[PDB]
């Protein structure tokens, strides 16, 4: 039975047009504090990424919140993974010339992610103080988030650009070759890979100096095209239920999330969990035949079921670094995710009554 879950993609599609409305007032305020970013010799090779839930086709319940990323190339660089964590790393350089317009953060011979980060906080705050033409304020430090019009909110990320080989974490990750081909997944590790801003806590405290790997952009390629068919969900006899089950899967845990918002267990949980998670399931039905739109019940029904899996297991590995589990004991503790099965199960037992705006 797809009923519910058919009766819930087009609620969530008639969010499209105020999506849109919302996104206009940020792609004007994104490429003044872009063009004013340029001016500062640091910031010099900076620019938009566009990439996520939003340019994935897969952005469900909230035009008052947005997430952009800023890419700023790197060109010569020298990766040290940090503590044997296989995605946390510290960024050196290598060469003399020229002078690295970067220097002025470099703590050692270390880059530094906080005088980095700071510097672009500050030409961030000073930019939204001359913009008259719309109201923008900036929320305090919690990496920089602005409201516009008192409505609007946009978390920016800053992540460096390097068109290196993918560190050798990755190496056996990506295992599209079965369902998306060899030829594509060396198509897709040719392409640049990113690194954001994200201190490691080892449980005594903060590292705030390293820097987390990030394949946005081959999350959103994969996504946009996801077929083993190259002709798939361009014709009627060729559609599928794969973003379907996505936005299903993302939807169930944002409406769990806030349902229990004022209960704090599932404050560890995130989106990327399901994406991740729906990856895994992707790589165990290559076949566009294991995802017929007719078959939508019985293929949400496999991805509810293997995320309950990796919640009891205690195991959800990056899709890109299977060396690092998502769902580690160190990352969320038991009881949190003995909490989300018994949610999930009891939705899966119910007919999804948390689909009804709970
Ligand atoms: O939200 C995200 N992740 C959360 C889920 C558990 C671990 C960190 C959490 C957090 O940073 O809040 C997230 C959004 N994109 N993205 C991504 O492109 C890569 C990674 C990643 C995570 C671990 C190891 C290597 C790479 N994470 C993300
Ligand atoms: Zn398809």
């Amino acid at each position: 039975g797809a009923s519910k879950l058919r009766a819930v993609l087009e609620k969530l599609k008639l969010s499209r047009d105020d999506i849109s409305t919302a996104a206009g007032m940020v792609k004007g305020v994104v490429d003044h504090l872009l063009l004013r970013l340029k001016c500062d010799s640091a910031f010099r090779g900076v620019g938009l990424l566009n990439t996520g839930s939003y340019y994935e086709h897969v952005k469900i319940s909230a035009p008052n919140e947005f997430d952009v990323m800023f890419k700023l190339e790197v060109p010569r660089i020298q990766l040290e993974e940090y503590s044997n964590t296989r995605a946390y790393y510290f960024v050196k350089f290598k060469r003399n010339p020229k002078e690295n317009p970067l220097s002025q953060f470099l703590e050692g011979e270390i880059l530094s992610a906080s005088k980095m980060l700071s510097k672009f906080r500050k030409i961030i705050k000073e930019e939204i103080n001359d913009i008259k033409d719309t109201d923008v304020i900036m929320k305090r430090k919690r990496a920089v988030t602005l409201l516009i019009s008192e409505k609007i909110s946009v978390d920016i990320t800053l992540a460096l650009e390097s068109k290196s080989s993918w560190p050798a974490s990755t190496q056996e990750g990506l295992r599209i070759q079965n369902w998306l081909s060899a030829k594509v997944r060396k198509q897709l590790r040719l392409k640049p890979f990113y690194l954001v801003p994200k201190h490691a806590k080892e449980g005594n405290g903060f590292q705030e100096e390293t820097w987390r790997l990030s394949f946005s952009h081959i999350e959103k390629e994969i996504l946009n095209n996801h077929g083993k068919s190259k002709t798939c969900c361009e014709n009627k006899e060729e559609k599928c239920c794969r973003k379907d089950c996505l936005k299903l899967m993302k939807y169930l845990l944002e409406q769990l999330k806030e349902r229990f918002k004022d209960k704090k267990h599932l404050d560890k949980f995130s989106s990327y969990h399901v994406k991740t998670a729906f990856f895994h399931v992707c790589t165990q039905n290559p076949q566009d035949s294991q995802w017929d739109r007719k078959d939508l019940g019985l293929c949400f029904d496999n991805c509810v079921t293997y995320f309950l899996q990796c919640l009891r297991t205690e195991k959800l590995e990056n899709y890109f670094i299977p060396e690092f589990n998502l769902f580690s004991s160190n990352l969320i503790d038991k009881r949190s995710k003995e909490f989300l099965t018994k949610q999930i199960e009891y939705e899966r037992n119910n007919e999804f009554p948390v689909f009804d705006e709970f």
